[PDB]
């Protein structure tokens, strides 16, 4: 059956397209396996609940704007009752009813790893024709609010200018007692009346209310302000838009924004683990985060029955915690082609969950020619990253672009550009960076007080877990490049290391014992090709490279709006270094998880196209790009 | 039916009582549930290899000697065909046939965690009159071994008497090669072939080829002289007798001895991990060790399939590893009324796996009512020691009586006489030690370089892993009795400790944060009526106890060989301390598992009987027995 | 590490090209993930064991031929110490101890679902240059058996023609004692001592006899005459070459035939079930077998740890 919702439609109609359902939840309500529901223009202010699940990837249930149409769905409504207070603050109330059982005034940014505990911030949002505000702690607050430019990066303690100033003079106050809510807010001259000012009121607008709700297609609309709460590893983890513990979802050609904390969830249920270091207070998180991992084993979390979803061609932005988050609930997903900028640039509240992506135990997702930037960490791959591959993206702008965290591999970054001025944070082993262009410096760093799970291959099947020793990298054929002043940009952070397993083997096994011989022994790391320009510095022993810290490349990202160009200049030396072309073959094996690259199937994995999916030959440039060469290149990377 | 085998039998008859079989394995090969298998009186050198297995507690496969008759199953056998060679040093040879697939003298004792990697020593052995030898290196050690009178325990670095002085003059070499096997030894004067000289040749008594062989009983038989392996707990783990992977059997009414390395082995079996450490040396023991405990899930480890094992009555000495040893294999299991003694004493080789019992993953096992002495280590419970209850143990003449190494907990020491200067090494977290005597040091360090496993309770599944922090133990109504000179000996190990979880929580919760905030903060101690005499120290912050440093017990254990005494002083004060009886409700959960110390049926566990299995009275006065008083004492304890 | 076995060889050399191996199962006692074990033109009779695992398809354990070489492993042993009886039947007597632990000729073909229970046959074979043998049940049918033209299918009920007719004139016959074998044949005329006969001995020709050794690649050898046992569903079901309940084999561009029951078996193991219908008699097969599945369950049964097994370029015939 193929239902319509119409603006013009009833809900007590039979859902076809000449006599049209009126709400995206009644057709929601009666869809059943291998059903189409075609929703009409319109902004639907509503919490979509798909009630019954599709069947398989062949019987799915899809949701979808109609041809042509532009379809909204929004967690917000609009606003006319405001009054004047004084200046240029006015105020609406409005009955707690009105929220029902979730209210966006009273929630608080809450949970684990939030750092923020001083200055309260909650749910609510505010916004003056499309603009959100920014909260303010005290009703005086609301007078006078100061226009800032400048803020400070949490994570890098950089000072960096505020990307939209002129927002961080409207702000916005609440109070919630048993009867009503009360919400008041500077609006800098304008009458809120006249102007198109909403505020949040649901937590989600396409969310299953049940878990296993699978094979559900959502397509086409834009949606936007969902009151969404802090969502760690540790607690349940809704979004604006996500499968809910579930699998075969393919959420595409969206366009989502202003998610409060996390736009597309593709993460946890509540059942496994809820806060309990915040709310019981006698464990850490790290502890309950490793012990969920066990109680979603326990409660089918596995291929069969969660993940392999598919997030492709959306947009997202302007959300306070992540465009994509996740635990769990994300393994052999993929994720491609979307554009991911200004997440959570207005900095109201921190904790360690920000990131344009985050995801834990992504086991085997593909996260690929995806344009990521403007954010304060682009990507953060954190516990678990086993069979990860991140491959031809473009990171720009960001205060960070990739954090891998307490994870054995194996993982592969390939034919990315990296361009942030700090590029990577690798707090894991087990990686391969093959044919990157990085221009930023790496924090490489071990982590010995946290043991993390590991997998047998291609499986949520836990096979052990580790601390990380650091080291156990492979790095080829990358394009590095420091700049004046900036430290630690290439591979010489591994100059300790061993350069082969069997060194690494012979070496430990000189005097007899267990663990402690082998702590005494750094891990190979496996690194050759690479060339290293302005200050980027190589690993001693590495046998092959070309290293030029007098030559300056000029890199530059242009973002013209719908395209982005790469400009770089390379020295006539870049003629001579030629890359091979990696494979499962060429990767040795990872050593404690004791696993090779390949592809999700099993079979072998070739590294043979290129950032622009160019196939290349046995021997080519190295970098992300078959197509650079010595001298001036200018080439579209999107 | 009831089958018979007698001397005077044939494999080729019915196996009536008037018409029984000749060899305990032909009776093996055909019994099947319900059946049993009653043994004449004889020496059966042969390995019984159970084929069927018992179907129910019910329906087991019982193999019992016959009432009032010795029966004898070896390993070994008689040799009377040796030469003088010079002096009194003799020869025999044998062809390789002899031994088939399992040469003893070709065997090495070898594996993880095996320290004696310089002198190799092989599973072979010579008895004379049933007096086993001491292995030499070379054919010229033969001719003039030397009396040594001491030795030096490797663990606490002592030198100490050794027991049989006489033995260490008798000595063996062995040479095999590809056709034969020539076994040369000193007999000191003696005619080898007038005297009864037996050499190893079978590497087990009575224990199953297949896994899975489960509901056997096996009572009243001698066993003796078994070339069992090196058996850590990252590889297969054969003994002398044993169930080989399998679920319910009763072991009782035997005497064991000459076992290699271990004679009861509750252990695991070479699919879940086969010493890769030792053969692969990529990754340390450790490591390997974790994964097994995953491979065993996977490979049905649970209490529907696995363990619950009785191991009662039975006398078990002069092994070179242990008594009774296992991995995964004993979860469930009851050890008790065993008179344990003479392990690894002669100390041919050393690692990290001997003691008179050492079990890995002792998940709600019952130790108790057993009488273990003279050996290096008593009781060694190494990792996942969740459940487990040690109780009226009576252990003496050790160099070190207790070992519980990375575990969690909640696990029970109580009622026990750990007499030995060296009473404890404590590894771990989440015990509780109740009205013990304890009579020598307590080593307690933190592991914090190694994370081992955790489980939902009563059960195999996995609920986490932890390092073990150090602390939260329970120490109320015990002994302590130092001595001069030995330091460490009481609770004041535990002065930085915190005293409750509220206070742990309050003070990690002072400062936001994750796991730093816990880790700056020392666990909790629950400690109080205990006594300290003689030197023993208390924890400064217990509440309520007695300490006279100028107080000697003369504490003296006297064996007088079927029977112990038990002779100690107890000053006026001593019936001023009453103690509480303790129960589930009384002891606070452990922090980390979060789980309370119940009873293996998940009920109330009351700790109301005391070490003589008195019952005891809501006042009662402390330590292991409710009838010590103050002046002397003197006690029958076994 | 390339290890060489040949006929040139030892087995207490190093087993390189240059000083080779002499037996197959030596190699396979020592090789290690990623090696290859390259056997050399020639007859090896002996089961082969793989005894370490191979760890991944990249670190694969591999046993071939050498190229261009022919290789063979049979799980039987020429014998050439025949006696005539009388008119055309001979006889051999062999002490037990040359079977060791598995003699052919007391083994029947037994189990579940076997329908020919009156007429008991063994797992034995005797063949004249290299065809096999039909077993007659007394003493007396050796000496005139008749040949057979046609044969019924026994489930389409239909009276079709016996391939090989002449094969059924050719029968065999053993004892087996306390302390011997004795193998009878009719040999038609055919001096056996003279002619190449061989009796079946062995169970396999190369198979593991520990579960979980994964990943060995098996390539290009002839493999013949193993005395398999009746493989139901519900028993251990071993062949004349297979993974032994492990995952990722690769048989390949192998000649294999004279099975007594299955060539190449991707079967069970005992300890999931092992024919408790035909021992224990309370249950039938049909039981036991849907019982089988969850014991594997609980065993691991999965695609990480069973399976993905590659079959393929190989001949298999008379079995
Ligand atoms: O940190 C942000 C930076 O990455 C860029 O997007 O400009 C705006 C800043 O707030
Ligand atoms: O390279 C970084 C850039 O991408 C942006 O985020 O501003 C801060 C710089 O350090
Ligand atoms: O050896 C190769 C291995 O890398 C795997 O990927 O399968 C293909 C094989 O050829
Ligand atoms: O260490 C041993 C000690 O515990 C006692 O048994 O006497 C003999 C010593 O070897
Ligand atoms: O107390 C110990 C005793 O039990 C024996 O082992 O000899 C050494 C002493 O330290
Ligand atoms: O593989 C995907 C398939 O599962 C889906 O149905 O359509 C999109 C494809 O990319
Ligand atoms: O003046 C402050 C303003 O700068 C910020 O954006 O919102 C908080 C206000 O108090
Ligand atoms: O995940 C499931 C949860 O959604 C349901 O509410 O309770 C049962 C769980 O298995
Ligand atoms: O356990 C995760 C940890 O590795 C990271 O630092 O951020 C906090 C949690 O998301
Ligand atoms: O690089 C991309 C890879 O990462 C993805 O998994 O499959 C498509 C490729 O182009
Ligand atoms: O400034 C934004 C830009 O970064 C994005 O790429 O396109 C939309 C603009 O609002
Ligand atoms: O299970 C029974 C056990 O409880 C008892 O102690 O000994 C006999 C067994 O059959
Ligand atoms: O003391 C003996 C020594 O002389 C011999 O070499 O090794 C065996 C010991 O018992
Ligand atoms: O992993 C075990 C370890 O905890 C102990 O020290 O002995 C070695 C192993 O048996
Ligand atoms: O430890 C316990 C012991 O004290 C009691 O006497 O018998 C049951 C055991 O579990
Ligand atoms: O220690 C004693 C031992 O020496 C003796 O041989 O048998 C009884 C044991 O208690
Ligand atoms: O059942 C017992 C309950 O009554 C008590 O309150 O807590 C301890 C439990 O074992
Ligand atoms: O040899 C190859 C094998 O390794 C792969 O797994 O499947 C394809 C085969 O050709
Ligand atoms: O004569 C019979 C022959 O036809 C058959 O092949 O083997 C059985 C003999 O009895
Ligand atoms: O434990 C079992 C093992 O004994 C058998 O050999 O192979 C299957 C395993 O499940």
């Amino acid at each position: 059956m193929e239902y319509h919702v119409a603006k013009t439609g009833s809900d007590e109609g039979k859902g076809t397209l000449k006599d049209p359902f009126l709400t995206i939840n009644k057709a929601a309500s009666v869809a059943m396996a291998g059903d189409t529901i075609i929703v009409h223009e319109g902004v639907y202010r509503e919490w979509v609940k798909p009630k019954y699940k599709g069947l398989s990837d062949k019987r799915r249930i899809t949701y979808k704007a109609a041809e042509g149409e532009k379809v909204v769905i929004k967690g917000s409504e609009r606003i006319q009752s405001w009054q004047r207070v004084e200046g240029n603050v006015w105020r609406c109330q409005l009955p707690n009813s009105f929220f029902g059982e979730f209210n966006p005034y009273k929630e608080e940014v809450f949970g684990d790893w939030l750092l923020t505990v001083n200055e309260k911030k909650h749910l609510g949002d505010v916004y003056l024709n499309g603009m959100s505000f920014y909260e303010v702690t005290n009703y005086e607050d609301l007078f006078n609010p100061q226009l800032r430019t400048e803020v400070l990066d949490h994570w890098t303690q950089k000072i960096v200018p505020i990307k939209n100033a002129e927002q961080t003079k409207y702000v916005w106050y609440a109070e919630v007692d048993r009867e009503k809510t009360t919400i008041y807010a500077n609006f800098q001259g304008a009458d809120p009346n006249e102007e198109f000012v909403e505020i949040n009121v649901r937590r989600s607008c396409f969310y299953p209310v049940e878990t296993g709700i699978d094979y559900i297609t959502v397509k086409g609309f834009e949606m936007a302000h969902a009151a969404t709460p802090w969502a760690p590893p540790t607690a349940d983890q809704p979004g604006l838009i996500g499968p809910n513990w579930s699998k075969g979802w393919i959420i595409e050609d969206n366009i989502i924004h202003d998610a409060k904390c996390s736009a597309i969830s593709i993460g946890k249920e509540a059942t496994t683990g809820n806060n309990y270091r915040s709310i019981r207070k006698d464990k850490p998180g790290y502890q309950y985060q490793l012990e969920a991992v066990f109680n979603a084993k326990r409660n089918g979390w596995s291929k069969e029955k969660i993940g392999s979803h598919i997030i492709r061609n959306n947009t997202i932005y302007d959300c306070g915690q992540n465009a994509i988050v996740g635990h769990l609930g994300g393994v052999f997903s993929e994720i491609y082609n979307n554009h991911i900028y200004n997440i959570a640039l207005k900095r109201e509240f921190y904790g360690h969950e920000i990131a344009g992506i985050k995801l834990h135990a992504a086991i085997d997702v593909q996260i690929h020619h995806n344009r990521i930037h403007d954010c304060s960490l682009g990507l953060w791959l954190d516990w678990e990253a086993q069979g990860t591959r991140v491959s031809k993206n473009l990171f720009y702008n960001n205060n960070r672009d990739v954090f891998v965290e307490v994870s054995h591999g194996p993982y592969l970054v390939d034919h990315n550009i990296l361009s942030s001025e700090y590029a990577i944070d690798n707090m894991s082993q087990g990686g391969a960076y093959i044919n990157n262009l990085i221009a930023g410096k790496m924090n490489q760093r071990k982590v010995l007080n946290r043991s993390t799970q590991y997998h047998l291959p291609h499986s949520t099947e836990v096979a052990g877990f580790a601390f990380v020793y650091g080291g156990d990298d492979r790095f080829y054929n990358n394009i590095f490049i420091g700049k004046e002043g900036l430290e630690n940009v290439g591979t010489s952070h591994y100059n300790n290391c061993t350069t082969s397993l069997e060194e690494y083997i012979e070496k430990v096994n000189e005097v007899p014992g267990d663990l402690g011989e082998f702590e005494r022994v750094e891990q190979p790391v496996y690194i050759n090709k690479n060339a290293y320009f302005n200050g980027a510095e190589p690993f001693e022993k590495e046998k092959d490279n070309l290293v030029k810290k007098d030559f300056d490349p000029k890199l530059a990202i242009i973002d013209e709006g719908d395209e982005v160009y790469l400009s770089l200049q390379l020295p006539d030396e870049f003629e001579n270094i030629v890359g091979d072309i990696h494979s499962t073959k060429t990767l040795e094996r990872v050593r404690i998880v004791d696993a090779e690259y390949e592809s999700p199937d099993g079979k072998e994995l070739v590294l043979d196209t290129d950032y622009l999916d160019a196939k290349k030959p046995e021997n080519s440039s190295i970098g992300p790009i078959a197509l650079l060469k010595k001298g001036n290149n200018y080439i579209k990377v999107w």
